[PDB]
């Protein structure tokens, strides 16, 4: 009955990944003008970087509670789940993710943060959610190219994987999962590869074009969303 215990009960169902319980508890709160409880749960999930926040939102979305997602989460959730054209902006550098024009053979086009363009159709992507085994994963489609962001099999001397945009998806290498974070008033996301569980990042090495190559990073990112996380802007 009191709001804090309703908040705890909601948070706890999501923590244990009982999303059907989270959804039902949420539709109840929402119908009763207790969006406060729901918003507070999301804020809490996000402060603690709980990945399960993503599955919660997606289940609300699939179970006819798109309103809750729109009204009680960071705008980025609606942007992600409505598959709106968005820009992927790396917080550390304020560069937009894009693809090259020429191909890298079978791996496809090279993915990088562009030194100059953060506004043309080139920098436009969409998230395409999918559900498997109680998780939400995303394909990340370059809209100008109709190519999917992927990690290549190869690694650098650090064990980092190059990122590319390719035609097909018979590999978890083309799938990603998200973990929300905060920094100031900014909601951000670590974007991890399903195959390698490495976070999508931009290289600290600058190309002379001002471009920075995109990589699945072999290292710890957590705790530092201002260096390793992404923001999602309406395009
Ligand atoms: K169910
Ligand atoms: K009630
Ligand atoms: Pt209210
Ligand atoms: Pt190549
Ligand atoms: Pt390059």
């Amino acid at each position: 009955v009191p709001n804090d215990i309703l908040e705890e009960q909601l948070y706890n169902s999501i923590v244990v990944a009982d999303y059907d319980s989270a959804v039902e508890k949420s539709k109840h709160l929402y119908e009763e003008k207790k969006s406060e409880v729901i918003t507070n749960v999301v804020n809490k999930l996000i402060r603690n970087n709980k990945m399960n926040c993503m599955e919660y939102a997606y289940q609300l979305w699939l179970q006819g509670s798109k309103d809750i997602v729109r009204d009680c989460f960071p705008v980025e959730f609606r942007l992600i789940f409505a598959e709106n054209a968005i820009k992927l902006m790396y917080k550390r550098d304020g560069l937009a993710l894009t693809l090259s024009n020429d191909v890298h053979g079978n791996d496809g086009r090279l993915a990088f943060g562009d030194g100059k363009d953060k506004t043309s159709p080139k920098v436009s992507w969409k998230f395409i959610a999918l559900w498997e085994n109680n998780k939400v994963y995303f394909k990340i489609l370059n809209t100008e190219r109709n190519q999917y962001l992927v990690l290549g099999v190869g690694t650098n001397p650090n064990g980092d994987h190059m990122a590319f945009g390719v035609n097909s998806v018979d590999s978890f290498r083309a799938q990603w999962y998200l973990q929300p974070a905060k920094y100031d008033k900014d909601n951000l996301f670590y974007i991890y590869n399903r195959e390698y569980s490495k976070a999508l990042t931009l290289s600290r090495t600058l190309e002379t074009s001002g471009n920075r190559m995109a990589w699945g990073y072999n290292g710890r990112v957590i705790g530092s969303p201002e260096h390793y996380a992404w923001g999602v802007k309406a395009f």
